């Protein structure tokens, strides 16, 4: 489904994702918004002719095989089909891999773009931890 904005934040809270690899709560859940606007179906087409996919946008053409995308790697070790559930553990799982990379949270675009230096706590305040 779409997520509220706290429900995601104590979904992926569960999932060790606070302060994972220096990156807080905020910087995942702030992510989230602009890459799919909380939306666990999200989809696009690029023009390369690879696929982007669930909660944070994980882009076939590296991370995940959804059988649409030649001459290209499967990292996550995942089907493409599991990053549209709407249980987020899979995208949860990959992402601390792609993140672990060595670019950081740079890997998503519309996080480096709307949510790097910026008042990252706004976005976790009003729920409960």
């Amino acid at each position: 489904k779409v997520f509220g904005r706290c429900e995601l934040a104590a979904a992926m809270k569960r999932h060790g994702l606070d302060n994972y690899r220096g990156y807080s709560l905020g910087n995942w859940v702030c992510a989230a918004k602009f890459e799919s606007n909380f939306n666990t179906q999200a989809t696009n087409r690029n023009t390369d002719g690879s696929t982007d996919y669930g909660i944070l946008q994980i882009n076939s053409r590296w991370w995940c095989n959804d059988g649409r995308t030649p001459g290209s790697r499967n990292l996550c070790n995942i089907p493409c089909s599991a990053l549209l559930s709407s249980d987020i553990t899979a995208s949860v799982n990959c992402a601390k891999k792609i993140v672990s990379d060595g670019n950081g949270m740079n890997a998503w675009v519309a996080w480096r773009n709307r949510c790097k230096g910026t008042d990252v706590q706004a976005w976790i305040r009003g729920c409960r931890l």
